[PDB]
This record gives structure tokens, C-alpha cells and sequence, in this order.
């Protein structure tokens, strides 16, 4: 009875087990493993009598790593029945009641392995094993063999959101339960999503170039496959071609073709020339990543991104989480950075501010001042470095007019604007007390940015995110039916009311401006979906540290992210229009293939 | 539902408490104790509406550290108090422990613990849950912790202790979260003679070694603890004949002459000065005292903790029950039980498991035996007195415990087949030696262990095994387990036979030899207590760090040691008889009073 983790489309994608008891019949105990418990205390005064007394602690005692009895430590700790053990197993087992922490086999393999043979040395001179039986079982190593309890193979990012979120608010008892979770992911949309960032942080590294072998001269054993990479370990190297060694020991060849792409990485706004030979690529010894053909007839040189990435996909009427891609790949971080990665949105905060503009009396066709401005020592410039005079105000969005923005936050103020943001999803202690607010500089996280633009898709309703639509108890009772705020309580074909935080007019007005920033500039990129119901915002922090995109249509809400962990530049021509839209692009497109226009 | 402890009468000693859970209903919890909740994290993702729907599922169930399942069990086990009586720091604390109840619990961490709930106290006022004034008045208070002892053991302490104790060592904690009623073979009327004799017995050795100052100076009254009848107090004045001492209730109490005139100051184990002539030379003010209350408060006198500890443990010679065990001079001064841990050496009380071998191949208690020098390579095994006596019977070498005789029988007996014997008493291979230092007492042996080897002598030559459980119950009152004890004389009560070790002609011949010590030898012990079937061996290691005594009748078998922790002389004239033997003699005449004669018996 584990915690079970179900999409919204009723596929089981994660298994976490919790506190294990596997009761067994004092009978069917083997009679080593209970000498191993008999000759575990050098005294007894309860021998016969602690022998009788076992019975009603033998598939209840605690021996670490969530293990409650014997059978449930013999399949943690060994992947083994109790039938199945060796009398070095039996004795390792029978030393953890006393300490499961000072003694645990994975904390403390010396001092486990240290207990263990002292117990078998007990059971020798009980008479309760041979010399022979002794010497074979001192020599044993410790011979773990754990399974993996945490079953999270499919979608891992959500099945980890599920656990991890779990045990944060409510502790490791959450996942004792046995619940049955029943998530507001669609698994179609989720793989979408995951391909989709995979194949997008892989075009930017690609282009970025060859940054040579992950390892040199390391054991090949100590590397894992995943993202569809395969550690490879060079063993030949050739004028147009190398030779190279998988962990299945089989040896492959990579062609010219496969590894033609490798233009060396000199700095993120330079690449060396092209290679002319496999030496200026590859060393022998070097450890490489291979990824095949749906033939396995060929192999290519692949690369590992250093850039990181993210997706979150909301629905904008009730905050339902659809998809959520917290990196490059589970495996590579278990950070998931579409909840956890506070980053500056840059431009994608401008709507927010110009519907206050809607909000206090302007309109998309109110003449804005695109014009020098000076706050103290402050004088914010436009990314081109020109000036275009009295524009409307929908032309200084869709050209990211810095000047309009900050001359927009003096006849809104500060304090309205903070408010508003708050009202949009973003948190007070992160939003500063400034004129540089209007330019994108609170620290954000993408789903809160996702809640934001759900407000444009809505009709101007805040949403809250959520990713449980019910709980059931391991007997199929509900036990938990979410109740979220909707923006429109129709739309569902009862129950909480979302909040209203613009005027309908303003989300209208603003979801118009947005879907022109898509008919236009970038724009010519996303107008690539045949589609007419989208509706979008770039965004570019200094020195493209971050490249975003935040866009819509009536019925999914989707906020793609693209930058490095550590913040450096992506590169001198990788605008949010650049590196961040085609992943947002593959997505959307295949997410709303087949379904009708949804506007606002 | 708590682990309980009864004695041999169905009298109940002690409750221990294991996991605890109190269940209430979502509408009975204060608001403001969601609220905590609500303001523990920074993002829920399930403003946070979700989690408190989710709540309702976890509130009763989320473990909060120190064996407590839910809000309500945490405000018990941290604060005594119920869910409605917390304060909002409080409702904050327990909110802040869920995520990682080890590196934020209040006992372990209370500086993490308190940057923890301060930090939820300021999102509680961000999210304006709690007001400024709240908030304010919230960051001020302290951890205020107020936790209920739920281990009571106040009756027996020793006996308590060693179920808890013993229950976790061989199954774990969990084997006190069981619910079960324990049904010991503890008397409780020796169990209170043991407790008594124990004190006073060590309390009669203190106080002829002399006044060794007090137990501290200049150090906090609050960091000490009553017990033995015993309080700690500060002097706060000192006069000519008397002085001044605030106790931890904090009353002043004046303590005369008369109970302070015995202080003769300690010297070395083996000389005090001169009676003190003022309280001067007994007390200094800020120094930390032991006082005492006679019958009613209304006088005090200074009393001194013996830093000397001690033992007693009585079985049954028939079945190896425990009856009565006292690890120490007091269980809340030291939670070690030298009945059961306490590895010491036990001098001239194995003798008698030797002598019985050379008995048993077949030599008689009037076989003439060597005592005179021996040497085994450097080996010189000398007599307590420096003296040889010649050719002697071998009741008179073993009750002058002469020491060549032992070694001279021990390359009779042969060193293998004493450490089989030895072994075959009770005694642990490892902790044998495989030379002729076994026939002084060189081992390593618990009290506990000898008791066994001397039930042998008490039961006709059979080896029984010590045991405290006579049934457990679960908590609906069905019986889980039945002691099936082997048994010497099953006639005397499965029903299980205990092996034979030892002739009966060796058990018996050795059990009146021990008889005759305790009789015709020990100063007339047994004339002290006024009984006929009662046997006994004394012993001293090495320079007195170890006084033991080993006796019995055919129904009751006690084993007493008194010593320092850090093996440290007792004192030149400090022989097994001397310090060992009285604590004997007050159990077994109180334990035997009104009981006929119980001796062994021989079956030919
Ligand atoms: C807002 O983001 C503001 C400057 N604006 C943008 O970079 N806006 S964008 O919408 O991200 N965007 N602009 C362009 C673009 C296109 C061009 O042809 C030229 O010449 C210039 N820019 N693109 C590319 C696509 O449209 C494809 O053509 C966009 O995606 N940002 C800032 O104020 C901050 N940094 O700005 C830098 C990067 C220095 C800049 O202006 O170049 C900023 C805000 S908060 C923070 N830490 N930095
Ligand atoms: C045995 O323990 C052995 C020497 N024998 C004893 O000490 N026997 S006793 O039974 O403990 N015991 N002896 C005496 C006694 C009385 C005297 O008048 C004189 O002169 C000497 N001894 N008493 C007095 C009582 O009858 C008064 O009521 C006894 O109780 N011990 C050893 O072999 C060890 N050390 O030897 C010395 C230091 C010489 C010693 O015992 O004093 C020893 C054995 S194991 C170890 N670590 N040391």
C-alpha cells in the first residue's frame, strides 16, 4: 500500500513507499535468524526465555531505513524474503534493534560490519553455527542490495512535486499513508513539455558549441545514462571517425557526421572554427555521451547542456498545474526551478504595470512619451539606445519602451503598482521600493509569473496554483476534493468565486496588446503556430542573464524560462525572443493541436 | 495505553509512555493554531486555502518530535497543556517542527528552534494572522517548556528501570510503545528491605570514613537534585556551633551542632582527622550541602551522599527469579544497575565454584591440601596474611580462603575444565581468563552471575537462569507470554527440568562448608540473624577496591558488593565482611523473618 501519484488522465507515474511491515509466522522464521537475535546481547534475564519473547516483537521491531520487523528489513536492506538471507545478513539484522543509527549498515558500514561479526562470533561459541559457516560469513562484505522504494520513472519533475511538497507541510508521515493522489497533470501535455525543453536547451548548447569531454581517465561505471545520453568511454580516435566503449562493453563508431557540429566553446559569444579532424574533439580515455538513431544502427556525439531551463503550465481558470518542467532533466538536479528559482522577469513584468495604466483611465491607443528621463542618477535607456517620441500605448509593450514604463510607475506610484504586483502572485519582501520595479527587477518565480498572465486569460481574475484535484484512501474513499477559486464558475462545463483584480475592459485590453506583441516582432516566431487565440510577452534581464516568455490562450497559460544557475550571459544575441520562445512555441503547439480558438 | 510494570503481588511500580496520539476533532482546533500552520512555509501549491483543506488529513497524525502524533499530543508532551491553552509562540513552535522534527525540536536545538518559530511569528504578521501586538508580545517569549515526566518510576526505581531498559535493549523502543503489562517476580516487600539495606548500608561506610566537604562550591542550586532522603542546599551564613542553608523551595534552615559534630574530616581511605570544634571547619558559605529531615521537618542535620556505591540481588534458588535488585546507593543520583552491568572482579567468592569441582573429583571437606609457597614461571600467589599454614583440610584453606590451595587445586582441577565449570555457573567465556589467576577471582563477572553459580549450592547442584518476567498481558488483559523457568526441584514448586551441574554430595558437602564460614567462622554471623540454614562466602580483591558477599538459604539467594566506580582501596581493614556482609545481613533477616528453616538437600 503505497502513496500512489495519478495524472490527470488516470496514469499511475510515481510510487513512494513509506514505513514497511511485511508480518511473517513465527514458524516460517528460519532458526539461524533467530540464533542471530539470541547471540545479539551477550546477556539476557527475560537464552530460551528472550527466544519466547520474540514472537511478539519480531515483525514490529524497528531496524532503520523505514524497516518495521524482519521481512521488511530483509526486503530494504537486501531485496531478499528472510528464507533468502545468509547468516552474515541474519547477523547484520540482529545487531540494529539496539542503535538503528550507531549500527544502520548504510550510515555506518564500519561499526554495522564491526557489531555484525561480534555477533558472529556469539553464535560460534553458542554452538550455533560451524567454524566453516564462521569463516564464510566473517568474509562477506556488506552486500547491500536496496531497492529503490521511490518509484518515479515516467514524468519525474511531477511525481517529485507530489513527494517533496508533501513532506515539506505535513513531514515524512505524509507518505505512510497509502493515499492514492490524483494530480491535475495531463501526462500527453507533460511529455510534450519534457521533449520540449530537452530539444530547446540542447539547440542552445549546440549553437553555444563543443565544451570537450565530461571526464578523463575515469571509471566508466561512474556515470549514469539519462536525457537519451549514454556514457561512452573513447578508446580509439581516427582522422574522420572514433571508436568508443559503452556500459554494456559492446564498442560503437561514430562517423564524421556525428561529431562534425564539435566548433570548440570559447566563451558564451564565441566559437572556434569548425573541426578538420576526430583529434581536435576527442582523446582516447576520454568520457564521452552517445546518443543513438530509433535504428541503433548509428551514433552521434551528444552534449549535456549547462544552461538550465523550465516550463510550468497552468490552467488559467482555476491555477491547475497541466505541466511542470523543473530542468533539463530529473536525474542531472532534482531542483525544480519552475518552483524553487527566483530570477528577475524583466520584461514579462510590463503588463502587470500598464493594466494599472488601463485600470487608472488609459487605454492600447492613449498617446504614451517614449522620450530621455532622469530619476536622481537613474536614467533608464531603452535596448536599442533610440527614443521614438508619442507612440500609443500598446506600441511601447510590444517594443519593451523602457522610459514609457518608468514615466508610467510616476503617474501610477510605487506603492499602487507593489500592491498591484502582490495582487498578480509576487511576494512583498521581493518586490523593491523603487522606479526600477517598471523594468522587471523584483525576483520572481515562474509560477507565480504564470499566475500573473492567467489574470490577461481570464477576464481579470487571480487564480491560485494547484497540482492535487483529489485524494483518495488506499479503499477508494475520497478523502480530499480540491476546492479552488475560478475565474469563471460557468466555464467549468459552483463553488469559490475568484478574486476580481482588473477591470474585464483592462484583462481584455491587455490580452489584445499581448496577442499583437505575437502578430508582430516576436511575434514573427510564435505567429509560426497556426493560430489565432495567443497572446504573448518576451522578456531579457541585463546582459542576457535571462531569456523569458510568458503567453497564453483562454484555456492554458504557459511561462517558459532559459539561463545558467550561476547568472552569466547567454550569449550577446540571445534575447527571451531567442533562447526561451521555441520551447514555449513546441509546446503550445502541440498542447493546443486539435482544440479549438480560446479567447478571452 | 502505557507500558506498565506490576510486582509479584499484582501491584503496579511504573508507567512508561511510548508513542502518543490524542485525536481532535478540525472544528475544536484554535484558529490561530492554522494559522501557524498556514504561515510554516513560504509557497503551498496544493491565500493558502488548499492547505488548510489538507490539514484536516495530517493535524492529528504529523509527528512533532519527542514521541508526539499530532498537535494535541505535541501541547502535552512540550507544554502540559491542551491544544486551547497554547499561546500564539507556542501554536508557532510546534507549526515550525513538521519539516524536520530533529534539527528545529525545542529539548535538542533550542536556538534553531527559536529562529524557526520567530521566523513563522513574522509571516503570521505578514499575512496578517496575528496583529503587531501579537507579534510583539509573541517574539519576547521565551521556549517556556513545561514537560510532563512520562517515565513514572518513583516505588522501585531499580526494578522500573530494568524492564524499560532491558525490554529496549533486546526489541527496541517500539517494544514501549507496546501497550503490555509486565508481570515481574519482583517481591515488594524485599524490594523496599533491598532499597533500605543499600543506604544505609553505604551511609554506615561514608559516614566512618569522614566528612569529605561539600558536594559543590559556588555553583547553581537549580542544577541539583533530591533523592535518598537527601535535599540540596546552599550556605548562605556561618556561625560558631551552627549555620545557615536556603534550600530549593526556598526556605532558610538553621542546622545545629548535634547535626554536624560527626564531620571528622577525610584524610585518605584510611585515616580522618580530628572531631571539628567549630561549623567553620565543616562549612563555607556558597558551598553546596546535603541535608536531612528527621521523622517530621521540624529539625535538620548534614548528611553526606557516599561517593562508595553498592549492590544487592536475590533470586530463587529453585528458578532463577529475581526478587529483589538494587543497582546503587540511588537510582536518580546514577541509572547504572551494577546488579546487571556493573563488570567487577569477585576475589574470594569464586573459590567455593572451584573447591566444588575438587570435591566432585572426588575429594572430601576433610582432604589434606598444601599451604605453602607455590611459583608458576614469575607467578608468586601470595596469602591475604603473608603466612603459610601447612598442610590443612580443605574446609579450613577455603575458609581462610588460602590462596595456594586454590592454585594448587586449580592444576588439579585443570584451568579448562575450571573455566567449563565456571562457565557451567553462570560466568562469560571472554571474560575468563586461560590462566592461574582464576583460582583468585580474576574474572569479570556480574552479581547477577554469581547468584547464579551460588543457587547451585542452594538447590541440590543445578543451574538455573535469572529471570524478571513472570507473564505479560497486552492491554486488554489476554496472556501473550508464561515463564516456563527450568526448574532444580520441580516437587519444591512445561513443567521444564534444570541440567545438573554438580553432585548432589558436592552441593551438599559445599553448601554446609559454606555453612559452617557463616556459623563457626565470620565473627557468628548467622547468630547475628538467628537462623540455622544459612550459608555464606566472603571477598576482598587486591588491595580492598571490592567487598563481596555470597550467601543463602535453600529459598533465597543474595549476592551483595560495595566499591568505588573507579576501582579505588576501601580501606586497609575494609574486608568483604566488613563492608558487604552487614548490607547482607539486614535483607536476608528481614527478607527470612517469619519463615521456617530452608536448607539443601541430599540426594544420595
Ligand atoms: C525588458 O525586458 C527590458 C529591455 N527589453 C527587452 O530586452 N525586451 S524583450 O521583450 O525581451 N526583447 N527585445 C528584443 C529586441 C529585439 C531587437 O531587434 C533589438 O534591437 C533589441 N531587442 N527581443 C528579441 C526578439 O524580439 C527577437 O527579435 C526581445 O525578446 N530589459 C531591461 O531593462 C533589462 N535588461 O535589458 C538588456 C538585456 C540590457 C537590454 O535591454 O538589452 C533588465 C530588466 S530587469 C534586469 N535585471 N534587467
Ligand atoms: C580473596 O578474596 C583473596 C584473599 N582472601 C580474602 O581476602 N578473603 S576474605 O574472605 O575476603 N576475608 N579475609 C579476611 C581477613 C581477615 C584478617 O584478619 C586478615 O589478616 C586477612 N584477611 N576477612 C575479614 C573478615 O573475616 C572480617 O569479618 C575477609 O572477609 N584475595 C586475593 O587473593 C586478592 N588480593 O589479595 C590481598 C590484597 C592480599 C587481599 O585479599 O587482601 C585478589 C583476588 S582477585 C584481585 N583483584 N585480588
Amino acid at each position: 500500500k503505497p502513496l500512489q501519484v495519478y495524472t490527470a488522465d488516470n496514469q499511475l507515474i510515481a510510487e513512494y513507499g513509506g514505513k514497511l511491515s511485511i508480518p511473517v509466522e513465527y514458524k516460517q522464521i528460519p532458526p539461524n535468524f533467530i540464533h542471530a537475535f539470541l547471540a545479539a546481547e551477550d546477556s539476557s534475564f527475560f537464552n530460551l526465555s528472550k527466544e519466547d519473547i520474540l514472537s511478539l516483537y519480531v515483525n514490529k521491531i524497528f531496524l532503520g531505513k523505514n524497516a518495521y520487523g524482519i521481512a521488511a528489513a530483509a526486503k530494504i536492506y537486501y531485496n531478499k524474503s528472510i528464507n533468502e538471507l545468509s547468516i552474515a545478513q541474519m547477523a547484520m539484522i540482529a545487531g540494529l534493534p539496539k542503535a538503528p543509527s550507531k549500527y544502520n549498515p548504510v550510515v555506518n558500514p564500519e561499526r554495522a560490519l564491526e557489531r555484525r561479526n561480534w555477533i558472529l562470533g556469539r553464535m560460534l561459541q553458542l554452538g550455533y553455527i560451524s567454524q566453516a559457516e564462521y569463516q564464510k560469513a566473517v568474509a562477506e562484505p556488506i552486500n547491500l542490495n536496496m531497492p529503490n522504494r521511490d518509484l518515479n520513472n515516467i514524468h519525474p519533475y511531477a511525481g517529485e512535486m507530489v513527494r517533496s511538497e508533501l513532506v515539506k507541510h505535513f513531514g515524512e508521515q505524509a507518505i505512510d499513508s497509502g493515499y492514492k493522489v490524483y494530480t491535475t497533470i495531463n501526462a500527453k501535455r507533460q511529455a510534450i513539455a519534457e521533449k520540449a525543453v530537452q530539444d530547446g536547451l540542447e539547440a542552445y548548447d549546440r549553437r553555444h558549441g563543443w565544451r570537450g569531454a565530461e571526464a578523463h581517465d575515469k571509471p566508466l561505471s561512474e556515470f549514469r545514462a539519462y536525457a537519451n545520453t549514454y556514457p561512452a568511454q573513447v578508446t580509439k580516435v581516427n582522422s574522420s571517425s572514433f571508436e568508443a566503449l559503452m556500459q554494456d562493453g559492446s564498442t560503437v563508431t561514430v562517423q564524421w557526421s556525428g561529431m562534425s557540429w564539435a566548433r570548440p566553446y570559447r566563451n558564451a559569444n564565441s566559437v572556434g572554427a569548425a573541426p578538420s579532424r576526430a583529434s581536435q574533439i576527442v582523446k582516447v580515455k576520454d568520457i564521452v555521451r552517445l546518443r543513438p538513431n530509433e535504428a541503433k544502427t548509428a551514433w552521434s556525439l551528444v552534449q549535456v547542456p549547462k544552461v538550465q531551463g523550465q516550463l510550468i503550465a497552468i490552467n488559467p481558470n482555476d491555477g491547475s498545474i497541466e505541466a511542470i518542467v523543473g530542468g533539463y532533466n530529473f536525474y542531472q538536479s532534482k531542483f525544480n526551478r519552475a518552483l524553487q528559482g527566483w530570477r528577475q522577469p524583466g520584461s514579462t513584468i510590463k503588463p502587470f504595470l500598464y493594466a494599472l495604466a488601463l485600470e487608472r483611465g488609459m487605454t492600447p491607443y492613449s498617446m504614451v512619451n517614449d522620450s530621455p528621463i532622469t530619476i536622481g542618477k537613474w536614467t533608464p535607456k531603452n535596448s536599442d539606445g533610440r527614443y521614438l517620441g508619442m507612440i500609443p500605448l500598446r506600441r511601447a509593450l510590444y517594443l519593451s519602451r523602457n522610459t514609457v514604463s518608468v514615466r508610467l510607475l510616476q503617474t501610477v506610484g510605487i506603492e499602487r503598482t507593489r500592491q498591484l504586483f502582490m495582487d498578480f502572485g509576487l511576494q512583498e519582501d521581493q518586490i523593491p521600493r523603487n522606479y526600477t520595479i517598471a523594468l522587471g527587477t523584483p525576483q520572481v518565480l515562474p509560477i507565480q509569473m504564470a499566475t500573473g498572465y492567467a489574470t490577461f486569460a481570464n477576464g481579470g481574475y487571480r487564480v491560485q496554483p494547484h497540482f492535487i484535484q483529489r485524494i483518495e484512501d488506499a479503499y477508494g474513499k475520497v478523502i480530499y476534493e480540491a476546492k479552488p477559486e475560478y475565474a469563471c464558475i460557468p466555464c467549468i462545463n459552483q463553488y469559490r468565486q475568484a478574486q476580481r483584480i482588473l477591470k474585464s475592459s483592462s484583462a481584455y485590453d491587455m490580452a489584445n496588446i499581448l496577442r499583437d506583441v505575437i502578430e508582430h516582432g516576436t511575434g514573427r516566431a510564435a505567429l509560426k503556430i497556426g493560430r489565432s487565440d495567443l497572446g504573448g510577452k518576451t522578456g531579457t534581464t541585463n546582459d542576457a542573464k535571462d531569456a523569458w516568455f510568458a503567453g497564453f490562450n483562454g484555456k492554458l497559460v504557459t511561462v517558459t524560462w532559459v539561463g545558467f544557475d550561476q547568472p552569466t550571459t547567454l550569449g550577446r544575441r540571445e534575447y527571451g525572443g531567442i533562447a526561451a520562445l521555441p520551447i514555449w512555441i513546441n509546446f503550445m503547439g502541440q498542447a493546443l493541436q486539435g482544440t479549438p480558438a480560446a479567447w478571452v
